[PDB]
DNA sequence: GCTATAAAAGGGCA
DNA sequence: TGCCCCTTTATAGC
């Protein structure tokens, strides 16, 4: 375990990657929904072809403008491999799709500090960063400014870390919050 | 299943 | 302008 990059000794696990790419070419969404297989389309509910592949396990949102959203991957590279596979499926349907401006847009991670947390005390002493309303949602919402990352912190000690575009931002946010969480361990 | 969080995308609607 | 449509994923108490 690289304690130079993770002084806490804990490495958050990447759970979800959102990326975007531009095929540059215009698409016929209705025709794609007829020819492609694992593909749904209902334009009066949403203006995109929803397509899924098995490996990497992802879901694509494909728009008539040529833009594509890839969701569900476990790593930045699985997200790119998936986006290329969808773009290849689009190319085998008669469309001159390209792979322009691929970009990681969101990285979701999670981890466990292995001790309970007094969420109320954390919200009290960090009122400017925290939103905690247990009657609405059992997790405390921590809006970290540097880096700009949102953390969902639970009594169990599990944490959700979302909003990063580089994984180092996921790790840095967790390393910033870890000594704060230790200050609010529950008996 | 709701409740909450981030992000991208487009049509539809006050 | 602002928002939900819509997709993903962890987390957990209604």
């Amino acid at each position: 375990v690289d304690l130079s990059k993770h002084p806490s000794g804990i490495v958050p696990t990447l759970q979800n990657i959102v990326s975007t790419v531009n095929l540059d070419c215009k698409l016929d969404l209705k025709a794609i929904a007829l020819q492609a297989r694992n593909a749904e389309y209902n334009p009066k509910r949403f203006a995109a072809v929803i397509m899924r592949i098995r490996e990497p396990k992802t879901t694509a949102l494909i728009f008539a403008s040529g833009k594509m959203v890839c969701t569900g991957a476990k790593s930045e590279d699985f997200s790119k491999m998936a986006a290329r596979k969808y773009a290849r499926i689009v190319q085998k349907l008669g469309f001159p799709a390209k792979f322009k401006d691929f970009k990681i847009q969101n990285i979701v991670g999670s981890c466990d500090v292995k001790f309970p947390i007094r969420l109320e005390g954390l919200a009290y002493s960090h009122a400017a960063f925290s939103s905690y309303e247990p009657e609405l949602f059992p997790g405390l919402i921590y809006r970290m400014k540097v880096p700009k990352i949102v953390l969902l912190i639970f009594v169990s000690g599990k944490i959700v870390i979302t909003g990063a575009k580089m994984r180092d931002e996921t790790y840095k946010a967790f390393e910033n919050i870890y000594p704060v969480l230790s200050e609010f361990r529950k008996i």
